[PDB]
């Protein structure tokens, strides 16, 4: 679920999901179109695509379970949707962590009109 994903992001990066990753670039918090602005935004594009692989799951509300194994995120067995949603969120959180070195506050609250065209998953 959104809140869990937010906590996972905080644990991983030390940044609050909202507002650090809720309105970032073209795809974080509201993706849809355009070329991702940077690596972090690309994390969101892929996460969007990942959720898109699950048209009959409900990532915003469905809660999954995960544990920490010496820092590593391990998605624990739930329903198929929960397992897949967890792996999507896990990837995004790790991707955010791996790209903190280029994260730019200038992309927070990025305007929609600067995101043009469709980029295929
Ligand atoms: C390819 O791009 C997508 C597609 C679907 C998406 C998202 C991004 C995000 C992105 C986000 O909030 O990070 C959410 C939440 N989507 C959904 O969950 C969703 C769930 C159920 C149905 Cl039936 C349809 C869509």
């Amino acid at each position: 679920s959104l809140l869990e994903f937010g906590k996972m992001i905080l644990e991983e990066t030390g940044k609050l999901a909202i507002p650090s990753y809720s309105s970032y670039g073209c795809y974080c918090g509201w993706g849809g179109k355009g070329t991702p602005k940077d690596a972090t935004d690309r994390c969101c594009f892929v996460h969007d695509c990942c959720y898109g692989n699950l048209p009959d799951c409900n990532p915003k509300s469905d809660r999954y379970k995960y544990k920490r194994v010496n820092g590593a995120i391990v998605c624990e067995k739930g329903t198929s949707c929960e397992n897949r949603i967890c792996e999507c969120d896990k990837a995004a959180a790790i991707c955010f962590r791996q790209n903190l070195n280029t994260y730019s506050k200038k992309y927070m609250l990025y305007p929609d009109f600067l995101c043009k065209g469709e980029l295929k998953c």
